[PDB]
């Protein structure tokens, strides 16, 4: 990786642009203010730090790279040769910024600045924005955080009013999202935020990314258990899927085993060879390995409710302490086709509503989980609020008449907690005045350090649901 | 990276679940029918190179997937044996065989794009072990092709509006960069992008196509100096004009894009640029326009409003169209709120208003390379055919509720028909030869590649028919 080349292009030609005799840019990040999203989860900029900013990140051979290819994408010479080597040569190639950030895990309400950044050398007035494009990323963890979390708190609501309690919530939504990110670095970061708020993934590569920039003190953060795919079951033959579960069940026996059900005919299956054909392989299962049916097309909705039916005719139902059917707790399912925040509220109320209670469902989500998102969601973006020009501090700010929204905030800025104890964010140095405390920033990097950092146990802690505290 | 660590947890179970004597396994990749038409087969070429040819297995690599599995799992389900049987076999290289459909084929919906099968009978697990690692390709397969489906709207916009398709190859450029997943990501998606124009500022895609690739161009893809909200707002709200002369004078001999919506688009517009600054870029070579850059409000209106108050502020002329044309100093590139569905509205609406596309350029970000999913496309990986107890079955999914996830049956291949389209033949049928040759070629056997396209011959691929 070369940091030279790890920015918009357009941004190797802004050493021209500001002002001249500027020694300080700074610039902040936040979710602007615009399911509503009010409140988002703070996650993965000590990824970002470790792998991309610390340390020796510029080099001779870096700087003519960048030299050599820059020369031929503007077939111009722009690239700031003097500039890159000013910092190699004072600095041991390590970056003259200091950044300070929220603690990672917090749940912070939209339009509160999460990190600012700055150079602490003037001469590197230009690297603070340089940078801008490689930490606009953090928009990924946050958003996958954020949004797991959102549909954290419906299962929990539903669980609650339907169980009386929220026992197994961090199991209730499983990432199966592996083949539906773009890349192999998306899977590892995306999976990760997801477990931030729950412990149930596929999606093994978030496993070492959180063991090498976090830490837990278990083993690993997350989970699985054996499950099939289609083709285990169409391997068979058509006319041999009884034989295929068989085989499969008796093969994991003694931990719960997922089996997708609908290669054929879902109802079929749930009815005839679960139900009647191999219900004695089912039935004596132990609480600690149920079978999980896994339905995988159709409405999502409608192919859980009719499932549901299926399995209470053929298998005994109990009246949970709310009033809501139970299936035993050898059976359970598992909806993993079609669901993201919107289905999964949808489903989670359609049962309710036919009187079945969330303890029998978990949910399986992959393109809805860690793909389907943009920057945009929650609006994240980075923006310059404070220069030095001449000595002079100025506070700087964009105003596009066309949409308010897009209006940034103005000059050095902190984060604060109200007497309320909610969330402000004082602008223009008016946190120097002290009537709001203490700065609730920290540094986290400065002159090519990490200076603070957190591990994944104590993010998932400040990410707790209200519900759960 | 540990290939034992980079498949779907569930998948490392799957060993013990196939039908007891399968010697095969073999699967393939469609774009599934379920408007999207036809689909660029781009990205294979990087996942077999960096992720899947040589010696993929160590000993170490074993033991630490047998370590994290049996946390993960709380229990041993791991297959150490096979995957040792492949570190001493066959110095950890893969004994699998993939043919695919060469990079930058259009292909319509519903076709095999590769399949995939194990070359060793001990390794029937291996074919979907790697199901998930090959099914992003999906990725790249999706920007290629909404990339090229926003060069055909702009292609037949600009041949209207102006008799030619001169310049369309810079008419969308990247702005990708901070909107996507990941740095992987941006590399991954820029690279596709370019498989259809040549301008980004997502400058990862430059290294990952010379690196896996390859063009006779020293770089695939183009930048040209342009401002941001920092290089303007810096300079003080009452400075706006001081901050647009220092920049058009620093890249007075080259195009120099200027955001212009700090503050009032219309005002920068109209005022600014249209009357304060006008000297300066009424002087500017045809080589060097000043591209005057809005970034806010409705993107049709917008773009509208910008082109009216510029038309009456510098000298228009009509083309042999009959369509309005700025002068050559001066375009425009609308950078925000683009995608697909409002670049055709655009283009619409400028046409509606007279407007030549020549005065227009569009920068996309997010919907460019992070506002897709594996489901526009309905990329899928599927087993059609194994070989159990020594005879081939032919082996498919056809679930009751959606017809439109049925699976192919058998050994598949590709043809050309008679009339020049194309056609999947199932069941082993191509064996035949009532079609012709199989266009699906070998390109990865028993952990060596071995074909390789370079990123030239992909774009000759991936051209349009108006461009032929
Ligand atoms: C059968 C369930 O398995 C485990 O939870 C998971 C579920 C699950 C399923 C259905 C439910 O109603 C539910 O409450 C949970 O499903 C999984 C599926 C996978 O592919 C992988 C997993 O790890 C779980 C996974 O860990 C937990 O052991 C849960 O206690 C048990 O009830
Ligand atoms: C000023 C234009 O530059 C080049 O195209 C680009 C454009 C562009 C703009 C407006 C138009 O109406 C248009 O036809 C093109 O914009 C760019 C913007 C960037 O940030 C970077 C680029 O490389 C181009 C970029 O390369 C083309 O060579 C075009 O001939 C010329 O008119
Ligand atoms: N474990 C599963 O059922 C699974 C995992 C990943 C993708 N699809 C299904
Ligand atoms: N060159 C540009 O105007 C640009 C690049 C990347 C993101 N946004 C704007
Ligand atoms: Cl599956
Ligand atoms: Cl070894
Ligand atoms: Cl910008």
């Amino acid at each position: 990786f070369n940091i030279l080349l790890a920015t918009d292009s357009y941004k190797v030609t802004h050493y021209k642009q500001y002002p001249p005799n500027t020694s300080k840019v700074y610039s902040y990040f936040e979710c602007r203010e615009k399911v509503k999203y009010e409140e988002t989860v703070f996650y993965g900029l000590q990824y970002i730090l470790n792998k991309y900013l610390k340390g020796k990140v510029v080099t001779k051979e870096k700087i003519q790279e960048a030299k050599d290819v820059y020369k031929e994408h503007f077939q111009d010479d722009v690239f700031n040769e003097k500039g890159w080597n000013y910092i190699l040569e004072k600095y041991d190639g390590h970056l003259p910024i200091e950044i300070k950030a929220v603690p990672e895990g917090f749940v912070i309400p939209r339009g509160n600045v999460l990190f600012t950044v700055e150079n602490t050398d003037p001469e590197c007035y230009w690297l603070t924005n340089w940078i801008e494009t490689i930490l606009v990323q953090s928009w990924y963890p946050i958003t996958v955080a954020t949004n797991s979390r959102e549909q954290k708190k419906i299962l929990a609501k539903y669980l609650l009013e339907t169980s009386g309690n929220l026992d197994g919530l961090e199991y209730k939504l499983h990432d199966f999202g592996y083949r539906g990110v773009s890349s192999q670095e998306t899977a590892g970061i995306g999976a990760s935020a997801h477990l931030v708020n729950f412990k149930g993934t596929d999606t093994v590569a978030g496993l070492a990314l959180i063991k090498k920039y976090y830490g837990t003190k278990d083993p690993v953060p997350g989970y699985s258990v054996p499950a099939a795919e289609h083709s285990t079951i169409t391997a068979w033959g058509k006319d041999h899927e009884k034989d295929a579960f068989e085989h499969i069940v008796t093969q994991f026996s003694s931990v719960p085993v997922s089996v997708v059900s609908d290669s054929y005919d879902i109802y079929n299956a749930c009815e005839k060879i679960w139900g009647e054909d191999l219900r004695h392989l089912i039935v004596s299962r132990s609480t600690q390995a149920p079978l999980i049916i896994r339905p995988d097309s159709g409405n999502p909705l409608d192919t859980v409710l009719k499932v549901l039916e299926i399995l209470g005719k053929k298998f005994p139902v109990t009246e949970n302490s709310k009033g809501y059917k139970l299936l035993p707790p050898y059976l359970r399912v598992i909806q993993g086709d079609g669901v993201d925040i919107n289905t999964l509220q949808e489903i989670v109320e359609g049962m309710k509503q036919k009187m079945w209670s969330i303890e029998n469902i978990a949910f399986g989500s992959g393109g809805g989980l860690l793909q389907k998102l943009t920057r945009d969601l929650l609006n994240c973006s980075f923006k310059c609020s404070y220069v030095v020009t001449n000595g002079l501090g100025i506070n700087v700010f964009k105003d596009p008449v066309a949409d308010p929204n897009k209006r940034s905030k103005k000059g050095r800025l902190s984060l604060h907690r109200t007497p309320a104890g909610n969330f402000v964010t004082l602008e223009e140095g008016k946190g120097d005045l002290e009537e709001y405390g203490q700065d609730l920033l920290h540094t986290v990097f400065k002159n090519g350090k990490v200076t603070k950092s957190y591990s994944f146990d104590e993010i998932r802690k400040n990410a707790q649901l209200n519900i759960e505290l």
